[PDB]
């Protein structure tokens, strides 16, 4: 049987519960904040349960019932392992450096005094990240030293121990809109174009979305950094810059409720026949 | 040739500077926090290095520096994938069941209520842990239901999202002492009881530590193990161990197996 | 006209709400999150305000709120000494002990060693509270050594600065229940029991609730305690110990969306009345 | 007599200390970390004592430490009711309003996106401050909506409570230094530019500096002015001054001031 293991129901999760039923696949909804996570001990919501598509919208709590599932032997989509690669932005964009992917010059500093240094260095506008985070929380587009010396406090003061690494980027100018391309194993099956005045993309900044269409670079790219990061399901953003299409970040648990009607592609049921017909073996 | 990593020089790094120097091993020391990081820029501090020897005493910063040198095609002792399995004790413990390796019974809940029920089940004393390393600060031995809801509540309201995730494991009865093992590769070359006292090796203790050191990814890590009444049991491995005191108590030449291994580790 | 400031509606203000109305109360709400606070400028929300009911859940919010209202002349129930006073338990208990109240046995400690040293004195159990927070949040009944050396710890690697502030209690053997009375200026209007096996005693808990008649003696102690945080609305805790009644704490912004069933008193309307007809002037 | 409650002695103490001996004021000092605080026994610590001076570095120990000897019927320079209104700048900037004193145009927001339209109807540059202070840590010149949207967002996330209430201000342009006055009881004593130098008290500093202290409940305070172009702005009240280095620089007798002042509140 397919588990899909969730903490808040979205409308995407709902969508995934529908297109399961059209589709006849055996499965089960699994609730993992009252999952009982025995090692050597399989819980009773997962008797019988065969393959599991990992929904949480915690990552902390995603990766960790990810990680509980490996250990019980039940395929997990996506594995830990792409998780962990796609939850870490520093291990994403070294992935990508490594898979020889195009990306915007990026750089970690461990203290305030490298940080700065490399915000000089790349010139204002630059982009300061937290290494860890999602949903586009906590970036900044720092455009001179004074805000830049003021975040890297607020970072050192009131952040925890991941807030004390540095991701450094440099500000890509885009033309009003970002890529995002939805990767099912080796396909790229969709993309979108999100366009918005704010320099954050997304819906809630006053953003709209119309239906990206595939091109053999953004597809070759778009697969290529699925590959970087091990694999499986995940959604791929690029910028389009001055010099190329350049890889920003890859998504482990990716939204797609205004997607499938933007570009018309059955992404939930293309989601559960990797997991059906692929990851579960 | 060697990078040996490092933000504090500790008396452990003293004495691996001075057994490479007294072995004649061409090595340089690169402070991290000053490393420029840049990705698709090897910065002149790794000029020629064919190995790096990770001892950062922050682990995060450890981590990304690992993951850097990886970047550049340079080995690291520990990879980050070690690295990563090592610091958090659900990742250890995930990869020390699926190795068939013993430890003690150990649960993960993300929720208070169900760590509640799970604590419950288990029975007290249970005990429960930080899942990422503290280095040992928040760990506590908890003896009845009204302790468990306190910890678990400050936990979850006063501790980052790092603290939401509960990790629960039996009080294990054991000689008021542990075992750590120290492993290079596919040998344990040492042990300490921990006023720490050698622990001569034996085929228990070298067969369970280096099994634990593979599981988690295969390198240089110390392995702590619990004398239970079912047996030796796998509490913990850390990927950067000290042994300032451990070279005199065991009389092993740790540092020197440590650079050993590094230099098979450069070839690739 | 009464202006009720709230940031998330529960059903005690919606009772508010209603009361109003009933009673022919010229009113209207106020959401305090979209209110602009600037000094010397009243805001276009707060035009016409003639008194004002301070409602918010977040007591931080609450009490900038009450501040800025009394900065533009405008009476606040309660007024910012009040919530100021009943917000920290230090400070209670303190105006506590100046009134001559009965209290449990209660100690501060500013760091780790004294807070250890007043828990082994007081035998445990003992009770450990954060000097702000509401809700009965972060409370501890600490029953040995080992169970207080982790709580502390807690506090301190994980807790901000009022959190290194350690409110050390006598654990005190109620008879299944506590009592809550409301006050309205100098008169106690109703109270309730709070029973449950859980010690502490709030619905959520498993806990339920009886009217409690009001005695002289629970009157003079409830308005008593009033008084000593500087009066106005408020509900007033009390332990029935073997030494007789103890206060407990005093509450600023009481709820009682069940107890006016309980109790058969119109509490809103009391509170109502109170701002317009006392607060108001 | 005289009690100085204290937690960790600064070069301010030791002169105190120095002055009241000078002075044959009997004192005592009082290790606030060790004193017994149980409400209704009174520590042996505070036999006899008629009057405290509250110097701990810990503000939030040393408001705990004032309730407590209030409770024992002992003044406390300065009151709680002090300390508490000058330790949150939005209680500060209120006072200042109610009391009719100049100050830079201020406002609260306790949400994000009204505090980022009260931003953007203030004008760029402007100021943001945590209502608690840091001791002086997260204060930003903020210098358009980028900066600003980010700064409110660290401090949402990462901050506690506290931080979600954005205290905004209007920048204002003045002569590169500030001025420090210090105010015991009905007289300002003394002033610095901050290499700090005298600044000779005038009749404009002494009116605006007494009524900054008086507005805040009195006592003991340094106050911090602007001098913008629109006159004297008052910024802050600080409960416990520190007055080392400017005894030397204005050749007042600070301590001594001080004493005196805590002898007639002796009185009740
Ligand atoms: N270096 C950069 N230059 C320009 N724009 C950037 C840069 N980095 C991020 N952005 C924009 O900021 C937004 C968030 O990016 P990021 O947080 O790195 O990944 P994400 O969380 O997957 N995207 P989102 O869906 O917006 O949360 C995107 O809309 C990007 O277009
Ligand atoms: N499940 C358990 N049962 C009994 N004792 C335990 C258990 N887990 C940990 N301990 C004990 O807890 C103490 C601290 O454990 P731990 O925090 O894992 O090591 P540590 O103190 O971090 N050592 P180090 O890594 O050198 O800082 C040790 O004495 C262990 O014996
Ligand atoms: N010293 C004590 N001894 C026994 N019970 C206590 C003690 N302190 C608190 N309690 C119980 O714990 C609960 C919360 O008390 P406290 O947080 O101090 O005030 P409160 O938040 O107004 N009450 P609540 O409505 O439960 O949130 C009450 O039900 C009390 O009966
Ligand atoms: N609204 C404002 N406009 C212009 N400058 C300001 C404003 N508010 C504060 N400042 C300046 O900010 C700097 C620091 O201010 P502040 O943090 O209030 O004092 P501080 O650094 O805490 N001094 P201390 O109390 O001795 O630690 C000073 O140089 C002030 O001149």
């Amino acid at each position: 049987m397919l588990a899909i293991l969730y903490d808040r129901i979205r409308p995407d999760e709902r969508m995934l519960f529908e297109r399961a039923e059209a589709l006849g696949l055996p499965y089960k909804k699994v609730y993992v904040p009252a999952l009982p996570m025995v090692l050597g001990e399989r819980p009773e919501a997962l008797e019988g349960v065969t393959v599991a598509l990992e929904r949480c919208v915690s990552q902390s709590r995603g990766l960790a019932a990810a990680r509980y599932l490996t250990a019980l032997g039940i395929p997990v989509v996506n594995r830990p392992e792409v998780i962990e690669a796609c939850g870490d932005k520093w291990a994403t964009s070294v992935a990508l450096a490594k898979a020889g992917l195009p990306q915007p010059k990026t750089a970690l500093a461990t203290d305030r005094e490298e940080a700065l240094r490399l915000m000089e260095a790349f010139g204002y506008p630059v982009v300061l990240k937290p290494v860890i985070g999602s949903w586009g929380r906590l970036l900044a587009k720092v455009t001179d030293r004074a805000a830049a010396e003021a975040l890297l406090e607020h970072k050192e003061v009131l952040g925890g121990f991941q807030h004390q690494l540095f991701y450094i980027q440099e500000y890509v100018e885009k033309p009003g809109r970002d890529i995002r391309v939805f990767v099912v194993g080796e396909r790229a099956i969709a993309a979108i174009y999100r366009r918005s005045a704010h320099w954050i993309t997304n819906t809630a900044r006053g953003g709209q979305a119309e239906n990206c269409p595939l091109t053999e670079e953004i597809a070759r790219l778009s697969v290529g950094a699925a590959e970087a990061v091990g694999g499986g399901v995940v959604a791929v953003d690029l910028f389009e810059s001055e010099r190329g299409l350049l890889v920003n970040e890859v998504n482990h648990t990716m939204e797609f409720k205004n997607s499938v009607h933007t570009t018309g592609v059955d992404i939930p049921g293309e989601i559960l026949r990797y997991a059906w017909e692929v990851a579960r073996g």
